[PDB]
């Protein structure tokens, strides 16, 4: 019945929790994406975010409740950075805007931080972007419906643990992890299971101890029988990145997440003092 009110353009994702479409509202000829999950707690939490707006956290403009199936319709964006990513691969994305891409990022999770909102799942495929060089945070996320694997890469160490209780730090680990691989065009840490993915973590940062993380060795998941892989430099995991980037992104990668980097801390780091907003190249 709902559908009646939209023309179903083309199939853009196979979401986390539903498909996402491309669609026509018949009747204002808005167009937009809308995602059709299928099935209080979460009509009254997801109707919340409806207020959650911010130019850099894609707009969602209805969330529908018909028939066993929740739909949520949102403004459209033509693509993500999983596909500018990889269409930039043999040249890499100029410094300028990847800078500027994380620094509209992590304006948008300054601001959902500070209403006490997470994503919980980051990643290129949930980040969407203009023509105009906006960024956008989408798919918040409290196998999928197609039985693919949920990506693991950009998960921080206290979930692989089994902290219970999720800090905003979670963001800031994948927005780390992902502005490694503009810069290095390759993913940081591509675990293919939690076991291969905190392993991946560990040699690279080192093993986590006391010493670098007090209360790891309590988490849920710990285990004493962990390889003990030692650190390595960043110089190594991120050229050629600056200095001035390898130090932000050191911080971003803090395992203790009281000690790793806030949104709004890293937007006044001397990395950003000559930020920019470049135009892309967008092939739509
Ligand atoms: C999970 C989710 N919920 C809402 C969206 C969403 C919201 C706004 N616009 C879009 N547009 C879009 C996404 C990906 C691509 S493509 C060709 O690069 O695959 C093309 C256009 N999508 N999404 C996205 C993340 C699928």
């Amino acid at each position: 019945e709902f559908m009646e009110n939209f023309q179903k353009v083309e199939k853009i994702g196979e979401g986390t929790y539903g498909v996402v479409y491309k669609a026509r509202n018949k009747l204002t000829g808005e167009v937009v994406a809308l995602k059709k999950i299928r099935l209080s707690t979460a009509i009254r939490e997801i109707s919340l975010l409806k207020e959650l707006n911010h130019p850099n956290i894609v707009k969602l403009l209805d969330v529908i409740h018909t028939e066993n199936k929740l739909y949520l319709v949102f403004e459209f964006l033509h693509q993500d950075l999983k596909k500018f990513m990889d269409a930039s691969a043999l040249t890499g994305i100029p410094l300028p805007l990847i800078k500027s891409y994380l620094f509209q990022l992590l304006q948008g999770l300054a601001f959902c931080h500070s209403h006490r909102v997470l994503h919980r799942d980051l990643k290129p495929q949930n980040l969407l972007i203009n023509t105009e060089g906006a960024i956008k945070l989408a798919d918040f996320g409290l196998r999928t419906y197609t039985h693919e694997v949920v990506t693991l890469w950009y998960r921080a160490p206290e979930i692989l643990l089994g902290c219970k209780y999720y800090s905003t730090a979670v963001d800031i680990w994948s927005l780390g992890c992902i502005f490694a691989e503009m810069v290095t065009r390759r993913a940081l840490f591509p675990g293919d299971s939690e076991i291969d993915q905190l392993f991946r973590i560990f040699r690279t940062l080192g093993t986590p101890d006391e010493v670098v993380w007090p209360g790891v060795t309590s988490m849920p998941d710990y285990k004493p029988s962990f390889p003990k892989w030692a650190r390595q430099d960043f110089s190594k995991v991120v050229p050629p990145l600056d200095e001035d980037g390898r130090s932000l992104l050191s911080q971003m990668l803090h395992y203790d997440p009281n000690k790793r980097i806030s949104a709004k801390a890293a937007l006044a780091h001397p990395f950003f003092q000559d930020v920019t907003k470049p135009v892309p190249h967008l092939r739509l």
